[PDB]
This record gives C-alpha cells, sequence and structure tokens, in this order.
C-alpha cells in the first residue's frame, strides 16, 4: 500500500487532479530542529510548489508525533518531502552522505565499472553540488555528459523519449546496517527503488556486470588496494564500506528527461531506507 | 527479520551447525491438498536433506493453521520448502507457472533481449522439464549451453568461480496483482530476489537493456505484434502478460555452481510473493 | 505509532494547537460513494468542525487510492472521520450494525449481565437513533438515565469528574472474522479499545461479571433458550451471533461527559476493526 | 495470525494431535546466554514436555539469529517458551520483575482496590516463590485462599467448572515504553491478554472498579501519599510506577483449573509485550 517503513514510516497520498498531496511521516525524534526550510531544496530539485507543515513541530522543533506535509494541487511529492527529514535526522546522528547522479542516458554509458580506481575515486568525492554544477543531465562525467545531453536532443526531435540510469553512492554509514534474512539491506533498498514510477531494476555494487569478472579478483586484497565490489554490505549488513547502486528508467506519454528528474526521489528513498535500518538497529545495539 | 509475507507468510530458522532448518508457514487455506511429497521435488532439485510437516495438516489436508516443516541437520531450505507449498497453493487457484532458468555464466549470455520474437517465444514456451533436460547448467539455449559449462570448467580448472543470471517466467497470472504505491508487484519480487545469499540485483522487463531503445520501440502496437515490454506490470500491477525478470549472482569460499543451484531459490521465492499478492487482491476484489 | 489495521488501514496525525488534524485511509476499495456527508454525522454526534477530503475520491465515488481528510484547527477526529469509512463500507457489505451507549455513570450502573434476556432484547434491537433520543447521557435505561445525569452534576457541582462505561453492540457481523491465534477479533477489539483516550479496559460477552456464574449455565442450551454469554466469538473467531462489550473510562483536566463524548470513537474504532477483518477473511475465503 | 510482535516477534504452531509444537523467536540480540534450562521453569509452572532448541544458539549463548524451539506430541507452550526468552532478556537489561497471581475464582474476590494501601503494599512485595508457596490456588490472600479452593471443590463436585481472574504486577520498568496513537502499552497488553485461550477481558490499573471513584481521588496527591490508580502508564507510555491489571477467564469441556494455569500465559505474554516495547523505545532514544 502507501505506507513505508517499519520504525521510520511515511504514509502518503495524492493523484494529478486532487485537492492536496503529502504525507504523514512516522517515528521521527523529539527534539530535531525542522522547518519547511530543510523540506525546499530537495523538492525544488526535482525540476533539473511549496509544502506546509500541519502538524508534529512546535517552535521548530519535532514533537516526536506524526508530521503531516501537505502541497496544494499518483505524485511523488510526499515520497521526496519525507526523505528530505530522513536526511536530516541521518545528517545529524551519522554524517551520512547520499548522492545521486546520472550515469547513462539512451545508448550513452558513463564507465562504472566496479574494479576500475576512477569510478571509485568518483564515488568517494562526487556530492550534490557537483553533480548540479553538471547542469540539467546531472551526469558528472564530461566526456559523456555532453553526449547525453545531445542523444536528448535527437529523441527530443523526433518527438520520442528515451531512459537512463541513476546511480547512488551512500558514504559514511555505520556498520551493522540491515536485517537479514529477508529485511537484508540491499532488499530493503531494491523494495525501495523498484517502487519508483518507471523503476525497471536495481543492482548493488558489482551488479549485472561483476557477472563477467571471476571470484578471485572479486575478492583479492590486490588487482593496488581491493576496490568496493559489494557495495557495503556484507550478509545483508552494511560494512561501513560506500554503499552504490544502479536503477534503469524507462521514458514512457513521453519524457524524456525522466532520469535527471528521477535523482531526489533516489535520494529520498535511499535516506528513507537508511533511517528506518538506522532506528532498528540502534533497537538491538543496545539490547 | 526472518518473516517475508504478509497474508502468506513464512518464517524461516537455520544455521550450518545447528539440530535443524526449517520454516513456519502461515495463511494457508484449509483444505488443500498436503504432503512431504509435495515438497520434495524442489529440494531435490537444488542439487543440479528430508523434510517433516510438524504441524498445520490432517488426513492429508491444511487445517488453516501453522504449517511448520523441518529438516534435521543461514540456509535456504524453509525458503525452497514454503514456496513449494505456494507453488500448489497457486497452481490449483490459477495455473499459475513458474519457470526460472539460467541465461549468463560468466562471460557467455543468452540472448534475452525483450524485443527479440525468438526469446517471447521462449518465454511463452518454456517448461521446467525443459530447463532440467539441459543438464546442471540449466539453460535452454544450445548455442550456448555447452560454452556455458565450458567456462564452469575454465574456472574449476583454476581453482577460481564465476557468477551468472537466472532469469525467471510467471504465465497464467491473473489481472490486479500488487499493492502500488510501494508494496507494486515489482518491488515485492525485488525485495523477495534481493535476499537471496549471492544476489545483486533484479530487472524486471526490458530491464537495463532498455534503456537503449526509445520509448516510441517499448509502446508502439508493432516493431510483427508489440512485444511484452513491461514484463507484466503496469502501473505496479499485473496486467495478466507474462512476467520476467532476471537476478545476477556472485560466486563468492567459491562455488562455481551458484547460478544453476539458485533457480529453485528463484521459484520459490517468486511463488511466495505471487500467493501473497494474489491474497491481497482477492481481500479487495471482494469488497 | 498512529497507523491502525493491515488491509484497512488508517494513520492519524494532529495535536491540541496545529495547523491541521486529520489522517489518511488505505485500502479503501474503488466504486464506493463518499463525500464529505457520509463523514460529518459522526463528527457532530462528538458533541451529544467540518473535514475536506482531500484525495483519494473522483465524482464522488473511491479511486482505490489512499483517502487523505482533514480538518482545520493528540486529537480523535481522524479515528472517528476514518470510522465513518469504515462503517459505511461495512453497511453496503454486509448490512452489519454497530450501536454503542452508556451503561455506567460514576455508581450508577445499567443492569448487563449476559444472562438476563432483557438486556439482550436490548443488544438485539438497540439503535443509535434510540441511543440519542434519551438526551446527551445516551443511556437507553429510563429506570438509570435520570440517576447518571443526576451523578454528573452532582460532581459538576463539587468541580470535580467521573468517568464511565460504554457498552457496545454489532449485529448482522459474518461468520469467520479474525485470526487466531494473535489476532483474534476480541484482541484486535482490545487492542483498539485500550488505545482510546481514558480507556481503563475490555471486556467481551460474559466479561468479568461471568466469572460467578459456574460453566454449565454458560453453556447448557436451556438456563428458555441459552443467551449469548460468549459476546459473538468462538476460538477468537466471529460465530454469527452479536458481537457486545464494554469499555470503563477515567474522568481525568476534569470533564465529566468522557462517558457520553466517547460513544461515536468507539463505534469508530469497531468499525475499523471489522471492516480490516472483513477484508483480511475475504483474502481466504477464495482461497 | 500467529506471529506477536514487531521487533521481539514470535511465530507459534502446534494443534492438539500433531508431530510438535513450538515456536520461532526472532530479534533476540547475540551474545545472551540461554539453554533449556531458562525455559523449562515457566514451562513446569504450566501444572499448578521437555523442550530443545534448534537453532540461534551455540556455546550457550545467543546468535542473533531465529531461536526454533520444539515440543514433542491450538497450544500455549510455544507463548511461555517464548516468553521465558523475553523474560531473561528483560532481567538482564532491566532488573523487571512480572508476577502474576489469582484473585478471583467464581464468587470469591481477593480485594484488589487500587486505592486500599494493602493491595498497594502487596503489588509493591509478591513474587513467583510467595505466589506458589501458597498452593496451587496461587492466591496470595490466606483470608481467601482457602474459600477459593473450596468454590473450586464446590464445582468439581458438581462435574461442574467456574472461571476467575488473573492479576499482574510489573516493577521496575524503565518510563518511556509504548507507541501512542495506536500501539500504547495499555494496547499492546489488551491484545496480548484477549489472544490467550478463555480471556474475556482486560483492565488496567483502576480499571472498572475505579469508575465508581471521583477524579479527585484519582489525582489529589494524598488521600497518606497517592497510590498507583493509572496502573503505570500516562498518554499511553510507562512512567515508571508498578504495571498491574487483570483479565478474566472462562472455565468452558470443564476445568476448573483454568485460571491458576493461566499464571506463566501472562506473565509470559507480557514478557513479550514488554521485550518488544523495550526494543522500539531504544530505538528513538538513541535516535
Amino acid at each position: 500500500m502507501s505506507t513505508f517503513g517499519k520504525l521510520f514510516r511515511v504514509t502518503t497520498y495524492g493523484e494529478s487532479h486532487c485537492k492536496s498531496v503529502g504525507c504523514i511521516v512516522d517515528g521521527v525524534p523529539p527534539g530535531m530542529s525542522l522547518t519547511e526550510a530543510d523540506i525546499q531544496p530537495q523538492l525544488t530539485r526535482r525540476r533539473p510548489d511549496r509544502v506546509e507543515i500541519q502538524s508534529g513541530t512546535e517552535f521548530g522543533k519535532t514533537l516526536g508525533t506524526p508530521i503531516a506535509m501537505m502541497i496544494k494541487n499518483r505524485e511523488t511529492i510526499g515520497r521526496v518531502a519525507s526523505g528530505a527529514i530522513a536526511e536530516k535526522f541521518l545528517a545529524q546522528n551519522s554524517n551520512v552522505e547520499i548522492v545521486a547522479f546520472v550515469t547513462q542516458i539512451g545508448e550513452i554509458k558513463m564507465n562504472r565499472d566496479s574494479f576500475d580506481p576512477e569510478f571509485q575515486h568518483l564515488l568517494n568525492t562526487i556530492t550534490r553540488e557537483k553533480v548540479d554544477s553538471m547542469g540539467p543531465i546531472r551526469c558528472p562525467d564530461a566526456s559523456v555528459a555532453g553526449l547525453m545531453v545531445k542523444e536528448i536532443e535527437k529523441y527530443r526531435g523526433n518527438k520520442d523519449s528515451i531512459g537512463g540510469v541513476v546511480t547512488c553512492v551512500v558514504r559514511n554509514l555505520p556498520t551493522g546496517l540491515g536485517e537479514p534474512c529477508f529485511d537484508k539491506l540491499e532488499a530493503m533498498l531494491a523494495h525501495a527503488m523498484l517502487s519508483i514510477p518507471a523503476s525497471k531494476g536495481f543492482e548493488i555494487g558489482s551488479g549485472f556486470q561483476g557477472v563477467s569478472v571471476p571470484g578471485s579478483k572479486h575478492n583479492d586484497p590486490f588487482y593496488r588496494t581491493k576496490t568496493n565490489n559489494s557495495g557495503g554490505v556484507q550478509g545483508g549488513i552494511s560494512n561501513g564500506e560506500n554503499i552504490y547502486f544502479s536503477v534503469p528508467f524507462k521514458s514512457v506519454r513521453h519524457d524524456p528527461a525522466v532520469t535527471p528528474r528521477a535523482i531526489p526521489i533516489v535520494e529520498a528513498m535511499t535516506a528513507l531506507v537508511l533511517a528506518d535500518a538506522l532506528l532498528i538497529q540502534k533497537a538491538r545495539d543496545f539490547s
């Protein structure tokens, strides 16, 4: 249905032609600074439309009760709005960084080979500000960014559309997140990503491409130190390495800016998943 | 944790070195024929080890209470065991057919282009019996099956391992299955598949490869009638077309038969997902 | 947290001093007539304050998507609002009748002995309209109603308050509702009732008072046909007899109209529980 | 269904005439000492029948994986077994004490008035060992215990049965447990207690009897310091005062030792609820 999460929960609402769209976020801890200004930046980024908090805060801080947010005039705004709260909760209680970006438009692919030190260096350093500095295409590889824009213009000229891939990295994630055997972190992430409109998949770490590479190269300490081929999970829980994953989107009514526009949704869904996982993990760290 | 499902539920248990492994299946309807013989075939297929029902049946039929199954001496047997029940429930109350098979070992790829009429014809006709007739490699494409076996033998010679992709088709699925906006059928499937040990991904329909193909070709009525490019879902619910999806597996302790051995787990997880979805859909078909 | 239900779900929001209060109702079937006028009657009854539907309907009918409702300026309105939807869903798909009423204020008790044919006759015939015809006290027993009003006035004179008991009957409930062993119908009802502010308990059927009566009298076919002593449940599922139960409320800031004002909340919570149970039961009636 | 709990979870199985009965307990923290000897005492107490741990431990300690327990030859053993784990988890991580006892058999009532200093003193001091020292009747009030035994013998002579009330106290509970607005601690407890076979109710603190007492006496600081009239909850969360509640049981096949035999089930259900609540509360204490 339209509730997501176990302890950090969002319930959404809203169709195209209705009075409002929004969500209710439940399980946010009391005492955290939160106003509309913490939420608008990511909502503005949905174009490479306002938001008022109805409840759950007082004098700029959260009460620990349900936080309803509404925007006047299905729709993914509630996801992005709720993810902005998750993101702040994670920034404070961890310095987690979540950055998504375009790695494919149509036939044009950024190299994102998990064994490639340059790709790894990009995962280590990329930031939202850098992603946005590229223009609306939001691909931080200048050897292909302009070819992607041209692909988009080829299809726009033909009154056609084409899909792409969004890749996301998460840094500074604590160890132990995820809940085997069925709610392993990668499974919670996949569930999240496949729910996004026009998503057709999910892969983590070495993914589909690493099927071509022998196990020895995935695991050996040198290949020149070993890369992050797991995408930050072992046995279904975070190992403190970077999480990275990719999601393909379909274009089709035509787009064809589906892919760059999907960055904040991917980021939001990631934050919701990681905020839930962090709460669940603190439940049993105590115990 | 180790419970999967909402209305058709399985809770599993078991490590490598413990007294037994098993599961409890909850939400099976009363009155269905079920004995150990309905469960053994798929468990035997885990090699290209017994099982006794502890509860939930009487005189060969289900009571509607929890069905505990145990096998003396984490482990995925409980998944396969519970999936055999799901599969029978779906066969009776639908004629659903679920068939998984190998489409990649290492560098060797079966063509599985969603726009290719031959691939579509294979999705329409493939059966378990045909999959198993190929040998342990379980790839029903003789142009590549023997090259896959040779890839496996190359890596076995090197005391190495290598991964692969399992592709799964579901036929005769009723319309309306899946629960938007967050428990869309493809999201329930992805969650299921990413929980399988050594899984690194999930894609449905046109997937990652269809990112290279314009929207016009995905959607036009002719390309020669339109193929199943969605993989059987629209707006997150089944449309009565074939469901098909693929999952990549890592090899690494080395294998390298991880991929063909994963077929029954993929089938089992698929059946659990579809049995749950079918129950949830009947809840509101009534209403 | 602030979500209630499994398949018929409500998530609520709202504190005393916030911009609005409301809820999101998820799992309502498509095609049912619903506008604000179906919701106002029960909300008006919270005094022995408006409501606008934000989403989930079109041209007076439900879409099957989340129905957000909001009232400008914790709070129990969202419960009552969502329960009005549940109630309509149950009236249509069953002719279920839910009627709550006051049976105790302070020291003044209406006789509600399960073995008493008059009490049983009242359970069989009582209606909301009859309950409200009594005045704000909402106790349909004139031998005690006026003594209850006088009790209230005694305590109001003393700038004090006092509690009471609300009793609720449900008629025409289909058989098979409830989900043993842990979500038995009486357990779902108890969970619901103990969540209401100022509730201190829950009892069904013969309850606390029937502890004094031997088993033979509970079960014998004559005592003059056997009464409904179970309160409509056997083995945790509805048996098609009347459901009846009682809830005590505390008075304390003072009231002392807590008890009569709680009638619509009790009715609403009952409807939410029974609408969920009915959906879950149809899930496996099919199967 | 037959799963109970959110983070501390038990799934049970077993009918009268099946191969075994048992449960799977999920969410127990790793590193805790646990063997069969921690579980047998409470199971023996089910008579005023063995148990083997199948999984989840190694070298006498918990692994953090699912703990399956089985007893060869519905049934409530799995509840009691799982509750023994919950109880140990709570004893270690809190010094919580849970003590249940008989307060009514048939017409014979122990005084349990919340305003009565003697009742309060008993809640403060009662222990299991003291409860069991009374004989199988398990009522620690000698002014009525022998009258209760005689009531039981009156009905046993008549080949009849009669019910009773079990009262339970919890001491040293940390503050903040429970999850408003719908999973308030008293609602989680009520849900738990109404699921026990033959349970017909639940009341906490002043309960049904305190409906007769004005609000001033419930709340005033002196009445001689104020008693615990809330039963240890305010706004649906624990306030660090003693929790106490009572549950009525029906006798009917006849018993009539249903009531004293129900003590360990009540204790077990209490422990499961409080272990879950404690985990959920630690989730957001962190945050």
